[PDB]
DNA sequence: GTACCCGATGTGT
């Protein structure tokens, strides 16, 4: 149905193009931009799946300028709100916000401006919690609704509705109030990451029963995906070495599971002279802003070692590697966090250090949810299971796994082979370490069993177990994994007399270990 | 037996 929306003959088109050229300073629309903008200006509810950097902002900022009245944009972070409103005001588009960082007097001025006969402000940025606490905001929105000057409700990063609306920031659910208070006002949700289940969840929680859907390919052509086995007490040195070998002059992020993990990573990297800085909620906002500016400018900070708190507002185009020192809580989270790499389209690396012993820590973190119930927990456990299944899948192409998770099917299976420069690890000693480790565990169990049976025989005859078979002979018997006497006599220290005396008890379960 | 342990915002007089 996008053919009807791909038209430059609408009544709003002329003014739209005027603002697009003179106010935004652009020249050509990108993929799905014009269609989504037309659909928005036609009053339709919109759901936009567009990659980061694809141009989501314009899709709601141009209609906000064209439509009469105020467009209310709900954003999850005060940082995102201030950043976007600053960019808009620098572009000379009337926009303002009402968050916890504005003083009461400027808020009163904003309400008075909204109360004027002509509301100059086109974009009003708010948080979900502000909508669920300010009665003054609700009354102002009602005033705007009565004069038909409440344009849009925009949900920027709509996946957050499904990510924290059920158990952390329940106002993201409780904000459904707007659809009851202002049912005729259209809604537009934008996101870069959403599998079909989260898509349906976003649409149901936002009370959007018939949206126009604008989607694109989830493929990230320029990213090479890696997952490596993690040594929990050496991981810092491993990642640091990898960075030094592959990205000595490249900016990067190391995502960590805990605050102490971030501090340990930063300490190691600083101890060997890598400009790495820790970033998590434990730091003050003063220190957080300082480190963020240090990383963005590459001035004394090459790698930032951060928790999931960092990243949502960052638009650095030349991030060449993203390291997850521990596996993330979900595949959606992994896609979003690793996608912070390679916004410029150049080849980048996504390195994930995997252990299930971190899955246990993530399960502990999940069970430590203040407002979690049986269902929300169960959903998080399933997400973690899907992440572990991705980590342990050493057979399927990682791009195919990611695209199947998001429901994109018509994808070329030979992509990783046609363009090997951006190939995942699976498409490139790998599976041999398991073949060696299984044999080593087998010889360990065999040595234990042989030592125990020798101890039993020694207790029977009243001699130390070294006089039946010594340590080295038992170790050599374990390494053989055999049970044929003709080969046992080929082992140094094993004799025919000791065979004729102890063979029934020595072969014992050792004959059952012939499979390795 | 015990230490482990991410992440927002939020006001009319
Ligand atoms: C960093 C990022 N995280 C996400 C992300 C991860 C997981 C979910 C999710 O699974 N949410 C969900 C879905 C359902 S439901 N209705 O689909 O069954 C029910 C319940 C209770 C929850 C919590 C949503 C978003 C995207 S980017
Ligand atoms: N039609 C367009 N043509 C060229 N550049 C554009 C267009 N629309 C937006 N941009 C640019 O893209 C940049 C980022 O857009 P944004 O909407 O933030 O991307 P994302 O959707 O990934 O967040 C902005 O600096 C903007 O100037
Ligand atoms: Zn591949």
């Amino acid at each position: 149905k996008h053919e009807r929306f791909q038209s430059l003959s609408f009544p709003h088109t002329k003014e739209m193009m005027k603002i697009f050229h003179k106010k935004f300073g652009l020249h050509n629309f990108r993929t799905n931009q014009l269609e989504a903008i037309n659909a928005a200006l036609l009053g339709e509810d919109c759901f936009i799946l567009m990659p980061t950097g694809g141009g989501k902002s314009l899709c709601y900022q141009l209609p906000a300028c064209v439509s009469p009245g105020v467009t209310v944009v709900i954003s999850p972070l005060r940082s995102l709100i201030v950043d976007q409103v600053q960019k808009l005001t620098s572009l000379d588009i009337p926009a303002t916000y009402l968050t916890g960082d504005k003083t009461d007097s400027e808020a009163t001025n904003i309400y008075l401006q909204l109360s004027k006969k002509d509301p100059i402000i086109k974009l009003l940025y708010v948080t979900p919690e502000k909508i669920c606490a300010s009665n003054r905001l609700i009354s102002t929105l009602e005033n705007l609704y009565e004069r038909k000057l409440l344009a849009r409700f925009v949900i920027d990063e709509a996946h957050c509705v499904s990510q924290w609306g059920h158990d952390f920031r329940q106002d993201y659910k409780r904000m459904n109030m707007l659809r009851q208070k202002f049912p005729s006002v259209p809604v537009m949700a934008l996101t870069a990451t959403a599998n079909p289940r989260v898509q349906k969840d976003i649409l149901t929680q936002l009370k959007i029963l018939r949206p126009q859907v604008f989607s694109m390919s989830f493929n990230r052509h320029n990213l090479k995906y890696y997952v490596l086995p993690k040594k929990p007490k050496k991981v810092a040195f491993d990642c640091l070495e990898w960075i030094r070998k592959h990205h000595p002059y490249d900016s990067g992020i190391i995502y960590c599971l805990s605050r102490r993990e971030c501090d340990t990573m930063a300490d190691t990297l600083q101890r060997d002279g890598l400009a790495a800085l820790a970033y998590h909620a434990g730091l003050s906002d003063s220190a957080r802003d300082e480190v963020q500016q240090k990383w963005i400018n590459q001035d004394g900070c090459q790698v930032i070692c951060a928790t999931i708190a960092f990243g949502m507002g960052i638009d650095k185009p030349d991030v060449r590697f993203v390291i997850h020192a521990s596996l993330p809580k979900s595949v959606e989270g992994y896609y979003q966090e690793s996608g912070r790499a390679g916004r410029d389209g150049e080849i980048s690396h996504c390195l994930l250090f995997y252990t299930y012993h971190d899955v246990t820590r993530l399960k502990r973190l999940i069970m430590m949810e203040k407002d979690g119930n049986h269902h929300t927990r169960e959903t998080h456990f399933n997400n973690l299971y899907s992440m572990v299944h991705y980590c342990e899948n050493i057979t399927e192409c990682r791009r195919i796994q990611l695209l199947a998770y998001f429901g994109e099917n018509g994808f070329n299976p030979d992509f990783c082979k046609k363009h090997p420069d951006v190939s995942c690890d699976n498409c490139c000693s790998k599976a041999l370490v398991a073949k060696v480790s299984q044999r080593e565990e087998m010889v360990k169990k065999c040595l234990g069993e042989l030592t125990e049976v020798c101890k039993s025989l020694g207790k029977v005859f009243g001699v130390h177990y070294f006089n039946i078979f010594n340590t080295v002979t038992l170790k050599k018997l374990a390494e053989s994994l055999s049970s044929d006497p003709e080969v046992l006599l080929q082992i140094d220290g094993v004799t025919e007399d000791k065979l004729e005396k102890y063979g029934a008890e020595v072969i014992s379960v050792l004959q059952k270990y012939s499979e390795w």
